[PDB]
């Protein structure tokens, strides 16, 4: 009459080797099952088309029916979680026979045959002998300790029925305390033609270190020494929220401490858990936590929190709402003194979720994981190439170099894809073209990769914070004196803080940035954040703009907690001079109370004295008189029109390509003739007179100075000196 | 007590030869269940279409699932039984009366096969349970000539008592070793239209797509024939395929297409079908329903209307089904296997209603779309049409189907079905109101009923984001070389110059604009370069991408940019920019504002395009904001003026070939020359009021006089003013 309808695995104590098949089932459930306990179960596992045979046992009735026994051993082979939901159903057939059986020998170099000394009998002890291959702890094995382990993989027996998968072997040994035709064989990775599921490992996981590590101590200091930390008193967390944008590696880490975590583990599906009856729903959450706490290793996973906490102040949607999100709080509030509970939280993004009181009390752990950088999607890639392997492809390393550098606004997301759809495009391009030749010479090329990030078009483009491309100094057209300037001003607050804690006078922290709308204006801002190795946020003017009123100032909001999370960096706004006005141009009143709350948040009943603030503007009359204030903005740098070295420098850059001999051009003329322009229309200039050299002959090796002299009477400078005169007006005022 | 209630099917393994008509592997038990003797018949309705195929049944050896049987794939083939579908089975029907003719078809072929026959009669009629809605045979070995080939036996003069058996399964008698009825090698003809048989649908039913359906192909069967082919990667095969387009395209014939010309086991669903008020229910259903469809290593699942299961979840929300459905899908998608043989095949309507977290690049990398036929792919669809009703149906041209084409804009496949049945039931009527019930064979297809066909269809696809273009020849063209020789270098240049300009820097200037007078030269530049580029070409007009909903352009403007980035290097073109334009001046919403700067920030901020050039002609060019107008971004100008001399003459002297000019006496010249303040347009409807001013006295006339062409001339003005011409001479001094 019990009627058990949902099962969980437990780890076997007391170690050692038992069964090594334990299957601990209470009577009750043997019963029910209408199978006599001397033979075989399975285990529905929930899905995944998988089912394995393995010999059945008897609890001591002190063994819970909830959880049952399956041995770390078959549940490494499996991939069984500490906590995934588990089914029973009737045995099947027998399987018929065992052919070779060869062990693997992973994670080593093999080559063992002295201190060998017939692992065989050891293995094959019990029989659940299995094809993918069992897997067993170093244990004592002489002299020299260290651990080694072998697998199953390979053999070569077949079974009828293709439903089952795990297709269990049975042993017929003679020995005391030889297979056949030998065992020993192989050093590589496990069979292919059977593609056992190899998920993930820690070898595997490199995108993210200055994140990974971080959480691995939150999530370990609980759990490995919660005496230790509880002897304090400051009780230990238990809430850890994770959050990046859309693609970013979230999943990965809770799927590697579940599966590297030996310990049960509690994940739920989802937005499945809302039923119509809250009562329902109440009880399935009073049972997991029950579960949780009832057993001191146990980890909770939660995905998708808000759609599972939606926001109570955006929306009163009803019905499961914020009373799921109070029982749980008082749930985690109290389940002990001590304990050891961890609880890993993933979301797409903190603002639908409700932070008004997760932050202040039941947790104090923040985990920013953002798009990878260069160095990041480098690593990525080149990680992909390593588990891919050499045998099928082949790819130099400048190759990867330039890959790295030419994906930048790509996510984590979007590399194996990439991958993929260069796989399928270049094995359908073979088919058509080699009509089936051997995919072995094809293997993977530089083209394909072009071709597949030309026209993948990701869709991660759209962020509130622009990545922008990464350049050096070489491609800055100035002067000596403003690097100077610049460099100044990146280097006193990161190598002065501490300085300035005792002097007690801080710094400015603000830049202002006016001039010609021609260059050194915007790139600067990048060679800036390149050189400096610091976090940069850059945000458009029109871009924070919203139709709706306040969207502005929560993403302004967001921007500079965001910034102070960053650690003391520099934050840039792009263009200023569209948001400044507020009595010269007609404007709502909207811009009036985000210019004041910006005034307030830089130098207002609080000093952010980590972040630098620097700003652009191309016309300062916008600029309001109340930020326009000593103290803040004071900082004013002319950056006019690049003059005769810089111009000269960027025309060298830009004349790279093409062969300044052969041209016979002596890079002087040419600059002292281009006076009046800027860098933006120098390389205008550079572009037109390139199409004009091209368009006699298509591809040229070198460009003539007729080529040139026509460019420059077709392009205007389009420059007055009044716009020069009124910025000499403003500075000597200023 | 086994209670057997569903069956399906499976194809014959081990080839030899066995009953091959009536194999009929079903356990003894099932047998014994239904009372009805071993050695006899079996009739399986497979839920409808009564006629129930009655086939003789026999036993298996066993090893055989009782859930599976099989009934041959000449019978599954012939009754159109897609592998995998429903089969219900019911008592055994009386024995048939007798055979009576059969004759050959000689499918696929110019039959003549006496050479080679050899007495195929005897090879066909000795089977057991020969029945003639078809029987089809491979080639295996007739001597010398090897080849395929194959034959219909549908055609017959039996008549049965009672009508609801529309297989008609008959008896045979032959007399022979290794003489029928009066020979049987007849006829060269399709089967016979009376039977009303369903037939399979093959590739030749479709056409005017061969890249969309050549790479789906690909696409289709790289994973299931060879699976070991994804294997050795190692990465995965993709299970993500998305069938999105307008309604009444065929991505869903095509959809049955690929399955019928796939013999691998396939699964059909209802959509909101397996929808029940039990949550746990609907989960069981669709876990057994992927069980039994994993269960064999071959197997394609096919989704349709996916939308309605698979909600959005961006905004608002429901109830009972929700986005779990679509996380468990996501979760049983995701682990069947590492390599696997088994695909996913999902249908949708719009790309925005299938739910957007369903769609991940590591699992739905894979998507095709549809769009509507252009004239090429709509003459292609007429003329094989048209051939499937045959010369005997209709007597139709070639140039009547290209007029057809050309005159259909918006009309898809679903709209040409429509015109087609419109076509016949006019014809119809009109012979019984007319010719007073006359043979229908006589009258045929004629143009009339086809022209009141498209008048009074009225199709619903005239609303639409994606417009056809239509395109004219050169011949039509009127203008001066120097432009045209201005706009072929820039539509020129990326083509064959994009590595140049990659291994340059130099890319694409990316920007053209064409202002001038309202007259002329920017719908005829448009249809010029949409002819000659030969790429794919959208239209958005001015007007139309205004809307009374707040951000309706933003995302529409999004959504078309996004289709032209992957859809290969294309062009595109804005009809009305002098509307959306005027911002300040004009005192328009916030809306107008934040758009502008959506798109000068797409088409030169902090992403670059390259592949795509944008062309854009405007009529007054004053009110496009200063930021816009810079350096770097639609730099080129042309000014795109009246037409000359040589322009105008060209379009007289093409308006005045459906007259005469012999008759009319006029030189082509002297016209021209008094009129030259005119335009294209204005030209044209001179021409017309003076064909008009024409005919208006004796009806049809077979020329134009001078004192006609005169009164017209001297009836209307040309409206233009020298004030705007100077006026847009100093702009394009100042620009
Ligand atoms: N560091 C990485 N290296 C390689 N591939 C990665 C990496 N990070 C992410 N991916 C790719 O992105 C896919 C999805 O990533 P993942 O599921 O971890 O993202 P998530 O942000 O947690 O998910 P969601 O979008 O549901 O919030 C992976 O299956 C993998 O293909
Ligand atoms: N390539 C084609 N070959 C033959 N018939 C076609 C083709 N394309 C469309 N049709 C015709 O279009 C009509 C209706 O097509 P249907 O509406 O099923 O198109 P679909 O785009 O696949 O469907 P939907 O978008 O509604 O799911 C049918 O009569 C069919 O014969």
């Amino acid at each position: 009459f019990k009627l058990p309808a949902e099962f969980i695995t437990r780890p076997h104590p007391s170690k050692d080797h038992g069964k090594e098949c334990t299957a601990y089932i209470h009577p009750n459930v043997l019963s029910s099952l209408e199978i006599n306990p001397g033979s075989f179960c399975t285990v529905g596992k929930i899905g995944e088309n998988g089912i394995l045979v393995i010999a059945r046992a008897g609890d001591e009735e002190v063994h819970p029916v909830n959880v049952i026994t399956l041995s770390t051993t078959i549940r490494s082979v499996g991939n069984l979680i500490l906590g995934d939901r588990l089914e029973l159903k009737k045995a099947q057939v027998q399987p018929p026979y065992a052919t070779k059986v060869t062990v693997g020998s992973l994670q080593g170099y093999n080559i063992l045959e002295c201190m060998e000394e017939k692992v065989i009998q050891k293995l094959l002890d019990d029989s659940g002998v299995i094809m993918p291959g069992m897997i067993f702890q170093n244990l004592k094995t002489k002299a020299g300790d260290e651990s080694i382990d072998v697998v199953i993989t390979d053999a070569s027996d077949d079974s009828l029925p293709d439903v089952s998968q795990l297709d269990l072997n049975m042993d017929d040994m003679y020995g005391g305390l030889g297979s056949t035709h030998i065992t020993f064989s192989k050093e590589t990775q496990a069979n292919r033609k059977y593609n056992l599921p190899e998920p993930l490992s820690y070898a595997a996981v490199g995108g993210l270190d200055k994140e990974i590590e971080s959480l691995k101590s939150a999530i370990e200091i609980p759990l490995h020494q919660p005496t230790l930390f509880s002897s304090f008193g400051v009780s230990p967390p238990r809430g850890i929220l994770l959050h990046g944008p859309p693609g970013t590696g979230k999943t990965m880490l809770l799927r590697v401490v579940a599966n590297t975590s030996n310990a049960h583990v509690l994940t739920i599906n989802g937005p499945s858990i809302v039923s119509k009856y809250l009562g329902e729903t109440e009880a399935a959450l009073r049972d997991i936590f029950n579960e949780a706490r009832k057993y001191q290793p146990s980890i909770i996973f939660i995905d998708e929190i808000d759609s599972i906490a939606p926001n109570r102040a955006n929306d009163d949607s009803g019905e499961v709402e914020s009373r799921v999100v109070a029982t749980l709080l008082t749930l985690m509030d109290g389940m002990g003194a001590a304990g050891k509970v961890v609880v890993i939280a993933a979301t797409n993004r903190p603002n639908s979720v409700d932070p008004a009181l997760r932050r202040p009390g039941r947790f104090d752990q923040e985990v920013e994981i953002g798009i990878p950088d260069v160095d990041a999607r480098f690593d990525i890639l080149t990680k992909q190439f390593s588990r891919m392997s050499s045998d099928r492809h082949v790819l130099d390393s400048e190759a990867i170099k330039y890959i790295a550098s030419k994906t930048h606004g790509y996510v984590g997301a979007d590399l194996t894809a990439l991958c993929r759809e260069s796989v399928m495009k270049t094995i359908q391009r073979g088919l058509g073209t080699d009509a089936n030749i051997d995919k072995f010479s094809l293997k993977v090329t530089l083209k394909d990769v072009e071709s597949a990030m030309v026209d993948i078009r990701p869709s991660a483009m759209r962020e509130i914070f622009l990545e922008m491309p990464k350049v050096y100094w070489s491609d800055i057209g100035g002067q000596e004196e403003l690097k100077t300037k610049m460099k100044e001003m990146i280097q006193l607050p990161l190598e002065a803080s501490e300085t300035f804690a005792r002097l007690g006078i801080s710094a400015p922290k603000g830049v202002l940035l006016y001039g010609p709308p021609g260059c050194s204006k915007t790139l600067t801002a990048k060679a800036l954040a390149t050189e400096s190795g610091i976090n940069f946020l850059a945000v458009k003017g029109p871009e924070i703009f919203n139709k709706y009123v306040g969207e502005s100032e929560r993403a302004i909001r967001e921007i500079f907690r965001k910034a102070r999370s960053a650690a003391p960096s520099i934050i840039f706004f792009d263009e200023i001079d569209a948001l400044s006005p507020d009595r010269d141009g007609s404007s709502t009143s909207a811009a009036n109370h985000v210019l004041t709350s910006l005034l307030n948040e830089i130098d207002g009943v609080e000093e952010l004295k980590g972040v630098v603030i620097v700003a652009a503007t191309n016309r300062p009359d916008e600029i309001d008189a109340a930020l326009l204030r000593p103290g803040r903005l004071d900082r004013h740098i002319y950056v006019g029109p690049p003059d005769v070295n810089a111009r000269l420098e960027i025309l060298k850059k830009c004349t790279k390509k093409f062969n300044t001999e052969e041209s016979g051009v002596d890079l002087h003329e040419l600059a002292d003739r281009t006076e009046g322009y800027s860098g933006a229309e120098v390389v205008l200039l550079c572009q037109e007179a390139g199409l004009a050299a091209i368009m006699e002959d298509l591809d040229v090796a070198k460009v003539e100075l007729r080529h040139f002299e026509k460019a420059f009477k077709g392009i205007a400078r389009g420059i007055t000196p009044e716009m020069l005169s009124y910025y000499e007006e403003f500075a000597l005022r200023s």
